[PDB]
């Protein structure tokens, strides 16, 4: 089997992107946040406290006729950004553009913090890093992909996210029309349960490539570039009046800059970011200050190939016996 969905934007920024999500007979569609840095499914729903709902459509397991209350089973998830959410948990069908699952765990929030409630367009999230990060108590539970990964004509999933434009998950399949080029593969760690692995250095603008390992995460559920201090001060060096600023919570530059792009390496292949990617746009309206996005993880104890990055790439989350990750221009 295959799937394949689109993926959408939710604002002018790419703060995030939404995919539709079918759950439940009659089929409840949800808009959710693919994330393959977290592991739990979870959704906005009818058990939700009321005034923690404010716009985003909400899964009802009462009206869904194969939905199934997994007894005695919590969950509770506190995200690297201070977002949580906890609740209970259903089995019920799950299907993501085309593909289904059945029995899969569908983790309904009771609570969720303000970041979710004050964000209309998120109606949860769908987890897609490795099922050892699942928080569901006492049994544990599998992701969409760890459930449909036996049935696809191939285990492995692919991100293509658009640019201030849609774009796609594919499940099952690599469409060798999406990107350029070949695509080059690199180890993964899942040690700690992320789709973990090491780039081989950067560049800045025009500037040589330093070769230097980093090792990161492919996080389609944060938005930013998060890197070494070092790295991320000599990428800001080359803009003119950009500045970190403890008062925003981290690098800012006028809104008048021209960004330069920002290059990474896997193994000896090269995915360039350009300038326009980094820009986030004013850190309050009307600013002339711009929020960059390219930050340092200094405080987050790991680096984060966040949207910034990956948008700019078709990536390959190989779910083989030995997963690995795959990256193309396109
Ligand atoms: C650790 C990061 N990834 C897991 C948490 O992912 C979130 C997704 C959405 C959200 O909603 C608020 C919001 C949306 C867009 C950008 C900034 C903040 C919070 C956290």
């Amino acid at each position: 089997s295959t799937g394949s969905a689109t993926t959408t934007p939710i604002d002018s920024l790419d703060d995030a992107y939404i995919t539709p999500v079918q759950i439940g007979t009659p089929a409840q569609t949800l808009n959710l946040d693919f994330d393959t840095g977290s592991s739990d499914l979870w959704v906005f729903s009818s058990e939700t406290t009321a005034s923690e709902v404010d716009g985003q459509t909400i899964y009802t397991p009462s009206k869904s006729t194969t939905a199934k209350l997994l007894s005695g089973a919590t969950w509770s998830i506190s995200y690297g950004d201070g977002s949580s959410s906890s609740g209970d948990v259903y089995t019920d069908t799950v299907s993501v553009g085309g593909l289904t699952v059945t029995g899969q765990a569908v983790e309904s929030a009771k609570k969720v913090s303000s970041s979710f409630t004050e964000d209309s367009t998120i109606d949860g999230l769908l987890g897609l890093a490795f099922s050892t990060l699942n928080t569901v108590s006492p049994t544990q539970q599998k992701t969409f992909f760890d459930n449909a990964k036996a049935s696809l004509d191939s285990p492995v999933f692919t991100a293509d996210l658009g640019y201030h434009a849609p774009g796609t998950y594919n499940f099952g399949f690599i469409d060798t029309t999406a990107y350029t080029g070949s695509i080059t593969y690199t180890a993964v760690s899942t040690k700690q349960g992320f789709w973990e692995w090491t780039s081989t250095g950067y560049a800045v603008g025009s500037g040589t490539f330093k070769s230097t390992s980093i090792d990161g995460i492919a996080d389609t559920g944060t938005t930013l570039l998060y890197l070494p201090a070092t790295v991320v001060s000599a990428y800001w060096a080359q803009v003119s009046g950009a500045k970190s600023s403890s008062s925003v919570g981290g690098y800012v530059f006028p809104c008048s800059a021209t960004l330069p792009s920002f290059t990474f390496g896997v193994g000896s292949a090269r995915i360039v970011i350009p300038g326009d990617y980094i820009d986030f746009g004013p850190i309050s309206t009307g600013s002339s200050s711009c929020f960059g996005g390219i930050q340092s993880s200094a405080g987050i104890g790991i680096n984060i190939f966040g949207d910034v990055a990956l948008k700019a790439a078709f990536v390959v989350f190989n779910g083989a016996t030995t997963p690995t990750l795959g990256f193309a221009s396109k």
